C-alpha cells in the first residue's frame, strides 16, 4: 500500500499544520483486539485506546453485526417534533436506567463529546429561563479542564493552548484552580488541605459574581486531556455541596470517565456524588459510530417541561441526534461493558499498572511523578525535580520518548510535557505488562 | 411492536417538551428506497429525505457493504497529531478533487452541519491571525439563515426562535437582510432591484462596522430552514465581489445544497461562484453515517501552515475527525451521487415538480406561493394575500395540512408557516405526482 | 503667545497627526454671544461652545451665583446620608419642571456621557430590582451620538467613534433613523418614512424578543449625526412601541434640553414623555461641569421598592451633586426661563433656516439645510443626484468653516456637515451676519 | 427647613429604600478642615469631602482663581484645532511635573471614572495605532476600585458594585490582591506575599497570551477597597512582568495622587513609572470638577504616528479642558507643592496610625487598622481568629460613625472598614481629636 508518500489534504486535529512537520505521518491500517497495526505491517499495543474510546477493544463481532442489523431496517430518521424510531427510544430508556441513582430523566442525543458538551451549557441556560431566573448565565469550570472545541465548550476550556488562534468567545466564564497536588498555587502536597483551599476560592468567587448570575459549573471526575489529574476524595462531595448552596448546576463531563475507565460507570459516581447533568461520548460507542449525549436529571426537565410560554420549546438538537444505527451500535457497547464489568477490570488493572510504574519516578530524573485512576495515566515529565517546572514540549523530547515506546510495540500519547496511557478497558495483566516493558525501553533510550 | 404506549426519555429537537404534545410520536421503523413505514405498518413517500439529507434513497446496498467491509478492516482510529488512516487520506484527496473549481486546498473533518460550521468560524479567525489581522474578527450573516445549534453558528443565525431560550451569545455577529421576495423591508418583487437594495446595505454595514474587524460572511446559497429562500440570481456573484473588494472570507454553508439538492453540485457553483469555504454535512454520507466537512481554498491554506509561530499550531478538532467508516461510506455516497448524475436529476424533477404545484396558489387562499429550486421547495401559507402575513403555527394549520399530507401518504415537513418539501434526489416522476396529489388533497381537507 | 506653544494636550475628536496637531484657535475671552481670539479678534459664537453656552457669555447673575456658593460650601460629598442645600434646590426645581414628564428622582454627574452611562447602568437596575434580569439589550438610532463613554459609545450610531476602540458592550443594537434625505427605502415622504421606521423596529423586537430589551435611547433631534430632524409622529409611535413592550424610552436631551429646538424638552416638543431624561451642556450653560439623569416615577418606585440588595444603588460620582455646579445651574434655569429662550429659539431659528436656503440654491456643494430651533445643519455633498457625502479628509468643510471665521462666525464642521448652535440669545440680525458670513465662505470656499 | 424637605435626589452607594432614604446629614458649611450642618453644629471634616477637599474648604486664592477665568472666558471647547489659555498652562504644568514618569500628553475630563474610562479606551487605541488590535483585554485587582462608567465598573474588584447592573465589558480578568490581612493563601510574611501574587500574574498571562492584553490597571494604595496598602516590592515587580509582555501599566492614582499617601505619586513613592496616569479628586481639590489621564512618550508616539484612521483620537468631553477647572487646578496645584502636602500627610498620617493602635488593643471588633500618609482604614471583624469581616447591613459601622460626629468628627463607613482621609492640612492636634472621637465612637457603639 502506498500511503508512505501520499499527499495530505487533511488537516491533523492538535497538530502542528507546518512543513516538514505536517507530512509525516503514522498511517495505522487495521485494528484487532487491543492491538494496531501500520501500513509498514508493525504492530503495536493500542496504549492509547484510540482517544481513550475504543473502550471494548477494536473488531468486536458482535457490534459490528448490530450495525450491519440496523443499516438493514433503518440506518437513519429524523427525531425532530414529533417524529421518532425504534432504537432512540431504546437507548434513551436504557441510558436513564442505569443512571437512575443519578435521577437523570430525559437525554438530548448528539455525535460526540463537543455537542454534548455545547448541549449542556446552552440547556443549562434554558433551565434557568423556565425557572423564572435569566439572570443566571455566568459558567464556572477548572484550570486544565478540557470540554471539547465547540465555541462554548472552547470558552470553558482551563488550558490556553485551546484559545490562543481563536479570539474573544463566550463572556463570563471564569475558572477555578484546580486541585492538582503535583502543581497548585499552594505547594500543597495535603489531599484535605488541597480540597479546601480550592473550596474556599469556589465560595469567594460565587460571592464576588452573585450566585444569581451564575447558570452551571462543569468539571470532569479526572481530568484527562489536562493531564490526568485526579482531585483528593472530598473535592468533588464539596464541590456538590457548595453548588447545593445556591442552586447552582454541576455538569459532570464524563466523555472521558463515562462508563468504566476510572473505576466505576461514572467518575461522578465513583465520589460519591449525582451531578445535575452528565456529558457523554467516546466510549458509549466504543468509538464504533459517532456517538454523544447529554443526561438531564429530573429538577431541570421538569422545570424545562413546564416551563411557560416559549420557554418550553427546546430549539436545539442535530441532525444525527438519535442516528439509528448510533444507537443500535451503542445497546451493544453497553451490554459488553456491563457483562465482562469493564469498570472492574480497570480499577484492577490499572492499579496494577500504575504500581508497576512508581520505579521510573526513582530510576530517571525525567520522570517526575506517575499518577492515575483506573485506566487513565499520565506520566509528567519534568526539567527540575524541585520545581516541578515541565519539560518544553518545543525541544521534542516528550514525543522522542513516545516514539521509543511505539518501536517497542506500545502506542502511547504526548500531550505537552506528559504521556498519556490510556488503553482499552479489557486490558489484562499481560498487556500491562507489556506497558511498563516499552516505557522502560523508551526512558533508557531517550530519559 | 408495543412501542405506541412506550415512555418517552429523550428530547425531540425543534419541538414543545410540555405535555400533552410531547407525548405523540410518528415511529419511523424501515426504510427502503425513498418510502418509510411507522410502527403501525402505513407506508409514505418520504417527502423529506430525513432531514433533506438521505438523498440516494434508503437502504443502498453498496454502501452499506463499504461499511462493513470498513468495519472489518479498522471501524475507527484517531488523526491526532501526526497519526491517521487510509480512508480519510482517500476521501480528503477526492473532496479536493471534486471542488478543484473553487481551488479547494484543505479538510477538517466532523460529524455534522452544526460541526462543519462552528469549525469555519473558528478556523476563520484563525487564518486572520495567522495572516497577522486579529482585528478581524466579527462575522456577518443573513435573515433566516440557519445554521446549526452550537454556539458559534447559533450566533449567526437569523432566526430568533433559536435564541430566546440561550442568554447572550458570541458577540460581534450583525444580521444583513435576506434578498427574499416574498417578504423584504423594501416591498420589492423584482430580482434585480432586490439585489441592488441588498448589496447596498451589506456596503453601508461594512462600512459603518470597518472590513478591518469583518472576518467571514457566511450564508446558505439557498436558504433552507429559513424557508427555502432562493436569492436573486445576481445576489451570490455579488456577494463575491463585495467581499472581494474587502479582503473578507465567504463561507457558503452547503450543507443543504451541498451535493446536488438544488441542481448543481454545489450551491454556490451553481450562481457560479467560488466561495473561500466551504461547510459540508448530510448529503455527504446521505445520512447513513453522521459525517461532518469544512473545506478551505489555497489561500486560507497556505497562510494558516505559514504562519508564525503558534498561529500554524492547529488546535481544534474532533474525537471522530475523519472516521473510517464514515468517510468509507461518504466514498460509497460519492459514487453514486455523480454516477447518476443526481444534481441533473433534482433540477429537473424539481422544476417538474414546481411546476406542477402552481395551481396551488390559485385554488387555495391559504396559498401565498410555491417557491423552490431543485428538490427543495416550500409552501408558504399565509392568511392574507396582499400583506403575505404568515399563518400562525401557534393555531396548528400547518401542522394539521402536513397531518393531511400524511394520511395521504406523503410525509412533509411544517417549519414556522411553511411546508417543506425536500425528499431524495433520486426522485423520479413518478414520485413527484405523488406528492403534488397529496398535498392536493391535503389543501382540500384542511386547506 | 500661545501660537508656537508646544501642545501638551489631545483635542478630542480631531487628528492627533503633525503638522496639523499643531495649529490651534486659541479663544481668550467671552462675553454675550462673542467670543476674542489671541489676535484680538473677534466672531459671533455661531456654535455656541459646544451648543452649550445658550445664555451667552459672561453673565453677571451667573457668576454671582458661583461667588456665592464658593463662599458658603463649594463641594460636599452626598453618598448615602450625607448632601448640603443646593442639591436639595436643584433636584427640587428639575422634578418640578418635569412634572409632565412624571420625574420624580435625579441622579447627578458632570456631563452629557455621565448621564447616558448614568441611563444606560440605571435601566439595568431597574429592571433586576423589577425581578427581571433578562432586561440587558440596548437599541438604538444611526447617526445617533451618546457620548464616549464606553457604554455611550456601543450605542453610538457612527462608525468614526468605533473604528479605534475595539469590542464594547455586547448586545446593542441599530434602527434606521428617520432621515428623509438619506434613509434604506430612498423614501421622500415623512408619514411614509416614519411607518418604514416603526415596522422595522417591531421587526427588530421580534427578532431579539422584548423580554431581552432593556431601553431604546434617541435623540429629539439628533446633534452631532447631522441635525436629523424626525417626522413628527416618528416620537409618538417611539412611545407608544415601547409601551407595547415595556421597553424603557431614554431621551437624549442633552443637546435639545432646556430650548434650542423650540421646546424646554424635544421629547415635550414631539408631545412625549420618555421613562428617563439625559440632561446636560446647556443645564449649567457651560459655566461649570454639570449632567443630570432624570427618573420617572414608574422606574424610582420600581427600584426603592427592590427586595434586598437590588435597591441599593451603588452608582454615582464623587461631583454628584455639586454645590457650585448646582448654584450656577439655578441661575441659569432663571434666566432661561425668564427670557423665553426655548420661545426664542423657535422664532429666530425658523428666521435663519429660512435666510439660509438661497445658498442651497446658488451653491452646488450645498445638497440640504435643515433644521428646528437653533440647531442647524448644512449638508455638504459631491452629487446632488447621489447625495453622497463630501469626504472631509480632502479639507473642503475645513476651509469654508475657515472663512466664515474670518468674515467674523465661527462655525462647526463635523465630517460633511456645517453645524450651527449660537446661543439661544440669538438676535434677529446677529441671525444675518450669520448669514452673510457663510454666504461669503460659500462664494469663497464653495 | 432642609430638614423635613422631600428628597429628589438620589443618594449614591446607599440604600434608597424608606425609611432609610430620608435620613440625611445637611452640610451648610465649610472652611479650613472643618464643616458645619444645618444645626450650626461643626465637626472635623476626616473624610475630606471624599478624599478629595486635600487644601481644606473656603481656600481665598483659589477662589480668586475661579472668579478671575470667570470674568475672562468661564468657558470654551477644545475639540478639533481649538482650544485656549488654561487648558494649555495645566497641560504643560502636569507634564512637567511628571516628568520622571515620561508624560507627554494629558486627555482632560471632568472626574476619576472620566480618566479611568479614557485610559482604557486609549489603551486600546495605542494598540490599533501599532498594529496590534489583538490586545483587547484589561487587567486589575481584587478589591480595586476604578468608578462607576461601565468600563472602570468592569474592571472593579469588588462584587457590590456588580450585582445590579447585569453583563458588562468582557475580557477582564482579576488577580488577588497582595493584602497580608485577608489572602488566599493566608500568607502573612509580606516578601513571600508579593512571590504568590507575581506567581500569580504570570500564570494569568500565560494562560490568556500576553498578545490578547491590552493593560493592567491598579491602586498604588487600594482606596475604597479598604486602603490595602501593597509591599514595597509587589510593585516593582508589577512593571517589571508587564514589561516582560509589552503591556500597558495604568496606575489609577484618583485618591494618592498628588501626595495623600506621602508622595506626588503613589506609584513613585514605590519607585515606579507607570505608562498611563489617572488623575481626579485632589487635582482640583474638589472646587471644580476636574479629571485627567495622561500618557507617556511611548503612547504618544505611536498614536500620533499611526497610519490612516489610527491617529484621530475621536474620544473627548464637552468639558474636558474646561477654562475654570483649570484656572482652579493650578492654584491648588501651587499651594500642594508650596505647602509640602505629600510630606506633611506622611508625617502627620503615621503619628495618626501610631495613635490609633490602642484602639485596636481595646476593643475586639477592631481586627487591625492599616495607612500610608493620610488614607487609613479600621478594619472591624466579627470574630479576631476568622477576620471575618462585620456585616454592614446590620448597622454597626454606621452607627460607630455616627456616634463619631456626635463626637466633633465626620469619618466614612464603606462597608465593614472605617475609613479617614482628612484633608492632608490636617495639624497634629486635630489627629489627635480624630483618635479621641473614635475612642469615644467605639466606647458607646464597639
Ligand atoms: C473530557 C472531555 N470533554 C469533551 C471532549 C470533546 O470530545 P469530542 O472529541 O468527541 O468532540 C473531550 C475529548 N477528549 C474530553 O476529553
Ligand atoms: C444550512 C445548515 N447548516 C448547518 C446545519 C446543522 O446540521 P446538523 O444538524 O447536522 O448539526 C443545518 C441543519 N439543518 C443546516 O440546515
Ligand atoms: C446628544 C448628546 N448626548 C451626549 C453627549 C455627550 O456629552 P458630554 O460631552 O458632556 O459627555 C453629547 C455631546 N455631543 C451629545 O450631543
Ligand atoms: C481609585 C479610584 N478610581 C476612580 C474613582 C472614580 O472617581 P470619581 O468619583 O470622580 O468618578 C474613584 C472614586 N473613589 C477612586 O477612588
Amino acid at each position: 500500500e502506498k500511503y508512505k508518500n501520499a499527499e495530505k489534504k487533511f488537516w491533523h486535529p492538535m497538530g502542528s499544520s507546518a512543513a516538514p512537520h505536517r507530512d509525516k505521518t503514522l498511517v495505522i491500517a487495521r485494528g484487532d483486539g487491543n492491538y494496531i497495526t501500520d501500513i509498514d505491517g508493525q504492530r503495536m499495543l493500542d496504549g492509547v485506546g484510540g482517544l481513550w474510546n475504543v473502550n471494548i477493544g477494536h473488531n468486536r463481532a458482535s457490534v459490528k453485526a448490530a450495525i450491519a442489523a440496523q443499516l438493514d431496517e433503518l440506518a437513519y430518521y429524523q427525531t425532530f417534533d414529533g417524529i421518532a424510531h425504534p432504537r432512540v427510544f431504546d437507548l434513551a430508556e436504557r441510558l436513564t436506567g442505569m443512571f437512575a441513582q443519578e435521577r437523570m430523566a430525559r437525554v438530548l442525543f448528539s455525535s460526540g463529546g463537543s455537542d454534548a458538551v455545547e448541549t449542556a451549557l446552552k440547556m443549562a441556560r434554558q433551565y434557568w429561563i423556565a425557572s423564572g431566573e435569566p439572570g443566571r448565565t455566568r459558567f464556572l469550570s477548572l484550570r486544565n479542564g478540557y470540554h471539547g472545541v465547540h465555541m462554548g465548550g472552547t470558552s470553558v476550556g482551563g488550558n490556553g493552548v485551546y484559545h490562543y488562534n481563536h479570539g474573544q468567545l463566550l463572556a463570563g466564564c471564569h475558572l477555578l484552580d484546580t486541585p492538582w497536588l503535583y502543581r497548585n498555587p499552594w505547594d500543597c502536597r495535603d489531599p484535605q488541605a488541597l480540597t479546601a483551599h480550592c473550596i474556599r476560592q469556589l465560595e469567594e468567587q460565587i460571592a464576588l459574581l452573585g450566585a444569581q448570575t451564575i447558570a452551571a459549573l462543569i468539571a470532569e471526575p479526572v481530568q484527562g486531556a489536562g493531564g490526568v489529574i485526579v482531585p483528593p476524595a472530598d473535592y468533588w462531595p464539596r464541590l456538590r455541596e457548595v453548588c447545593d448552596r445556591h442552586g447552582i448546576l454541576l455538569i459532570a463531563d464524563e466523555v472521558v470517565t463515562g462508563f468504566g475507565r476510572s473505576g466505576c460507570m461514572l467518575g461522578s459516581r465513583g465520589w460519591g456524588v449525582a451531578p445535575d447533568i452528565l456529558c457523554l461520548a467516546k466510549g458509549i460507542t466504543a468509538g464504533y459510530i459517532p456517538l454523544g449525549a447529554t443526561l438531564f436529571n429530573q429538577r431541570i426537565a421538569d422545570a424545562i417541561e413546564n416551563g411557560q410560554g416559549f420557554s418550553h420549546m427546546i430549539m436545539h438538537g442535530y441532525t444525527y441526534s438519535g442516528h439509528p444505527t448510533a444507537c443500535a451500535a451503542a445497546l451493544a457497547v453497553l451490554d459488553i461493558v456491563e457483562a465482562e464489568d469493564l469498570p472492574g477490570n480497570a480499577a484492577k488493572v490499572g492499579a496494577q499498572l500504575l504500581e508497576q510504574l512508581q520505579p521510573l519516578v526513582e530510576r530517571y530524573a525525567v520522570v517526575g511523578e506517575v499518577r492515575g485512576k483506573g485506566l487513565m495515566i499520565a506520566l509528567d515529565l519534568v526539567s527540575d525535580k524541585r520545581t516541578r517546572q515541565p519539560l518544553d514540549p518545543a525541544a521534542g523530547q516528550p514525543s522522542r520518548i513516545a516514539d521509543e515506546a511505539r518501536r517497542a510495540g506500545v502506542l502511547v500519547r504526548p500531550i505537552g510535557n506528559k504521556i498519556i496511557l490510556s488503553p482499552p478497558l479489557t486490558l489484562t495483566r499481560d498487556e500491562a505488562g507489556l506497558m511498563v516493558s516499552a516505557l522502560e525501553a523508551a526512558f533508557a533510550r531517550c530519559g
